[PDB]
């Protein structure tokens, strides 16, 4: 049954959360760091600003709630509870989703500095299995970055923010940005699974260099160094880019040769440099994928096929269905209600 459930205002809204939770700080984004008395746990509970304001936002609460209660993997962020202090349908209008808070993202432990090479291999492992259960589930994350990555004090980590930006937000000289692959960044075509692996191989690069590794002042720019590294397309690629207007564009930059990786990454570990340019492969088929990359000899110490699983069938007919406000609420409201919470 319902748990007793008390007000406090936090992030210049009202939070009515259940009396399990206590201590309840922001974090930021909206997010507060919380107690639960409950489990003993220190977690992560999120307020949705208006689930149900319009469409699109009714629609985009139920993709995340429901991307959210399937998703079961020690490197992909999980639902410990979700509640709401509605006792009814007609009352529903507030969704509040619990999960561990954790530590650091990648962004703090990076810090401008370098990092061991164990290190790189231990983090990119992890990012690379949950990638594979989530890609097995046909999920893109589609906005992979080290803000996105999570982790504790083990250096044990998750990833949040899977499936889920404005015009605005991704202009100028921006880490939102710098992570995409150009395929998306530039809207050449339908994407598939690997513009993810485009954004662990920035993230891989950035971790064993301690620098950005495609840091652009905009679209424009990034994509100048990107042609820098890895050659401009030849013809097999400029036939799959759909949009005629950026394949007459990418035809009006002067042709350059792919660099060597090895004389990039000077000093690097060459199983490393090796998985880097399989990764940052411009034609996106020719891409390596999480499960081939994680047979790759750079993390032989890691790498156990019988512990990296794949996810549970996901049903998202729901993303090509169109429903009035109040049917996509009704069936959010099914969801919280059915909830069961891990052991
Ligand atoms: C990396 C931060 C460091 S700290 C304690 O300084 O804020 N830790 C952390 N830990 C957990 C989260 C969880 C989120 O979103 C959630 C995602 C799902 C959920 F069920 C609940 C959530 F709060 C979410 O946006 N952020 C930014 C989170 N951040």
């Amino acid at each position: 049954e319902r748990p007793t459930f008390y007000r406090q205002e936090l992030n210049k809204t009202i939070w009515e959360v259940p009396e399990r939770y206590q201590n309840l700080s922001p974090v930021g984004s909206s997010v507060c760091a919380a107690f639960d008395t409950k489990t003993g746990l220190r977690v992560a509970v999120k307020k949705l600003s208006r689930p149900f304001q319009s469409i699109i936002h009714a629609k985009r609460t139920y993709r995340e709630l429901r991307l959210l209660k399937h998703m079961k993997h020690e490197n992909v962020i999980g639902l410990l509870d979700v509640f709401t202090p509605a006792r009814s349908l007609e009352e529903f209008n507030d969704v509040y989703l619990v999960t561990h808070l954790m530590g650091a993202d990648l962004n703090n432990i990076v810090k401008c500095q370098k990092l061991t090479d164990d290190h790189v291999q231990f983090l990119i492992y992890q990012i690379l299995r949950g990638l594979k259960y989530i890609h097995s589930a046909d999920i893109i994350h589609r906005d992979l970055k080290p803000s996105n990555l999570a982790v504790n004090e083990d250096c044990e980590l998750k990833i949040l923010d899977f499936g889920l930006h404005t015009d605005d937000e991704m202009t100028g000289y921006v880490a939102t940005r710098w992570y995409r692959a150009p395929e998306i960044m530039l809207n050449w075509m339908h994407y598939n699974q690997t513009v993810d692996i485009w954004s662990v191989g920035c993230i891989m690069a950035e971790l064993l260099t301690g620098r950005t590794l495609f840091p652009g002042t905009d679209h424009i720019d990034q994509l100048k160094l990107i042609l820098r590294l890895v050659g401009t397309p030849g013809a097999e690629l400029l036939k799959k880019i759909s949009s005629e207007s950026a394949r007459n564009y990418i035809q009006s930059l002067t042709q350059m040769p792919k660099m060597n990786f090895a004389n990039v990454f000077i000093g690097a570990n060459p199983l490393a440099v090796d998985l880097l340019e399989k990764m940052l492969v411009l034609d996106s088929d020719k891409r390596i994928t999480a499960a081939q990359a994680l047979a790759h000899a750079y993390f032989a110490q890691y790498h156990d096929p019988d512990d990296e699983p794949v996810a549970d069938p996901y049903d998202q007919s729901f993303e090509s269905r169109d429903l009035l406000i109040d049917e996509w609420k009704s069936l959010t409201y099914d969801e919280v209600i059915s909830f069961v919470p891990p052991p």
